[PDB]
């Protein structure tokens, strides 16, 4: 079986903007959904929660369990990105110093919240059960591996692994050659 | 949207207390309630369990994907500690050495569970997935990072990471401050 | 308060093969029940995914938001295997190296989906927020560690640890023992 929403359904989520062939778990949280656009052909799975301003475009698979907060600034996946379970990608997160107070209890004006547009670029994949922080681009091409922290910005065409993610190899480009055969058989 | 309960169904759910300005999710678990307690300004979100002795003061935070296993000895935590998404915390675990059986399915007197309160001080927070295991005080002040897995008890304003979990620098202290300049403020 | 269909309901599913005393949550997602199959004594918890092929034996607790994609070639424990919180078991995963396209959106000429059955054999335990992949076989007794990786198979009856995991130490066999004695009583 499966557990997605109808085309039906869909159009009465009220999405800013969604696309043809999207497949959408009726056990993801999909919150202002008012400001969420969604391209073509894309999957979110069971216990996705997207929350806030969220881009995504084409080709897109977020496996279950996946967190994206795209807050005010968003979080925008290009073409062919990828997004393996259990992922959480922040576009805010809370001052962890002592500088300051903490979470969605507490006023704006006694904490310091760190916020910044996340980008992952075309044939971006995360691997299962990473972190992105805020204010992060994650470079055309780069695989980050799972169980990976990424508090900065990565560079294109590189495989990252850890906690916090250091790179250990070139990512391999036949991928985009792969992408332009795909797309000229449509 | 939003999946909170309104006041209205949380008086119905049967917790040993619950304060004002509680927001718990719909998509959340609680099992037990009856040994649940919850202060005032807290926030619960989906897909969160709760089960068994759990204790939660005011001005938290428990982020989506957590699981409190409170159990029979129970799961403390203090005023203004938050525990960030897809954690887990146990009050008691199997033993993984070989030396018993294992797990629900099976009956105790083959099984050697370790088990002990575990108490979350004020001001801590717990990175996103992250694990907490029996019988650990959470020291003052005390910030895990993400990713973190933590069997001992935590000297008091520091700052922990790793698998397990080791010191790297001191918590600032300004938080207090500020938890007095914000209750003071009312 | 627990989550579990009746015996009644589970029958509704249209699993493979069910055995008795089989605690499901209603909160748990399974897909393709038809290819799976359960014996006796099992407990699968809250926010759990159930994907293609996966086979239970009896005694078996696969707990809270753990997720098993048998995909086609399967995901199979024995007795007395057991799998802790927020664990992922893969039996396909794309090729991340950037010589294919990746995941559900795309045809499968462009993708290089690596395939392989996964065995859990009896008295594994796999600690929590772990992750399997596939063609790997973990032997009899062996314990995997919280927040650990493992790419190969395991030699029966060690603990291994880390991402990627190493062998640390023997795991104890007073279990096989118990099991006999706990048989008996049965
Ligand atoms: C990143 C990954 C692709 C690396 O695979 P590889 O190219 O086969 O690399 P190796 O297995 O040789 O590992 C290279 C180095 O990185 C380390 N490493 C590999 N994956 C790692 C990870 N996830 N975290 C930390 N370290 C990792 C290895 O220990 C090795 O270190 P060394 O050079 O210090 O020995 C793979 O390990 C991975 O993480 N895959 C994720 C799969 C997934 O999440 N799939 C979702 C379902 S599609
Ligand atoms: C723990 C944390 C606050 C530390 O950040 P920082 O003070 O900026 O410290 P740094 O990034 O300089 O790292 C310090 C050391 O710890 C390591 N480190 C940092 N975070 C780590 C983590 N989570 N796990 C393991 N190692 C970590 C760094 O590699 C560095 O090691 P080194 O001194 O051996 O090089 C941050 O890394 C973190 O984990 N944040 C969690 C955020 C979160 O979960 N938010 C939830 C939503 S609000
Ligand atoms: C694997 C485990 C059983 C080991 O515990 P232990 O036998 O008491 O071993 P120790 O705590 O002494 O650690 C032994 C070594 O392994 C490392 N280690 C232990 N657990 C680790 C883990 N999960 N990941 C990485 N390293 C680990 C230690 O740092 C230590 O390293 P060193 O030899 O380099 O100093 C335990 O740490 C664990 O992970 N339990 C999982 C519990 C769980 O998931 N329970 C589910 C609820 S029932
Ligand atoms: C996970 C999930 C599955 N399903 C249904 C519909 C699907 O067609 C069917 C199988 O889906 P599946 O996710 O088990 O299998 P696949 O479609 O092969 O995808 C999976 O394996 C790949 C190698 C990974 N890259 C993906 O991250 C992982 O989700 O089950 C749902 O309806 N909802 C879900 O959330
Ligand atoms: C996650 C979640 C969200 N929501 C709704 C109600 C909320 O007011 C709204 C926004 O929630 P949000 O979690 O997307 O955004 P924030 O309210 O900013 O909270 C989040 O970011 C912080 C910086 C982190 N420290 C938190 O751990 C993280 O969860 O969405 C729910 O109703 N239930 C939920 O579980
Ligand atoms: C997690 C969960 C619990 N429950 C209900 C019925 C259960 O009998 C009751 C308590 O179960 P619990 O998981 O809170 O507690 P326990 O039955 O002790 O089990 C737990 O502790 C062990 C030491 C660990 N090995 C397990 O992984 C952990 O799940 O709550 C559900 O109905 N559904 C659930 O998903
Ligand atoms: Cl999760």
């Amino acid at each position: 079986m499966n557990s997605f929403y109808s085309q039906e359904e869909l159009k009465k989520i009220g999405f800013l903007s969604v696309g043809k062939n999207v497949l959408i778990s009726k056990k993801a949280s999909i919150y202002n959904p008012g400001v969420i656009s969604i391209g073509n052909n894309v999957r979110i799975d069971d216990f996705c929660i997207l929350s806030g301003k969220v881009t995504i475009g084409s080709y897109s698979h977020i496996a279950a369990y996946t967190a994206l907060y795209g807050g005010e600034v968003g979080i925008e996946m290009y073409d062919f990105a990828n997004i393996s379970s259990r992922t959480i990608v922040y576009a805010a997160i809370d001052d962890f110093s002592g500088n300051a107070l903490m979470g969605p209890t507490i006023p704006n004006q006694y904490k310091n919240v760190k916020t910044g547009k996340v980008i992952l670029k075309k044939h971006v994949i995360i691997g299962a059960h990473s972190i992105i922080f805020p204010n992060v681009v994650i470079g055309e091409g780069v695989a980050v591996g799972a169980m990976s922290m990424v508090k900065e910005s990565l560079d294109d065409w590189y495989i990252y692994v850890g906690v916090p993610v250091r790179k250990i190899k070139a990512r391999k480009r036949k991928i985009v050659e792969l992408e332009n055969e795909f797309l000229k058989s449509m």
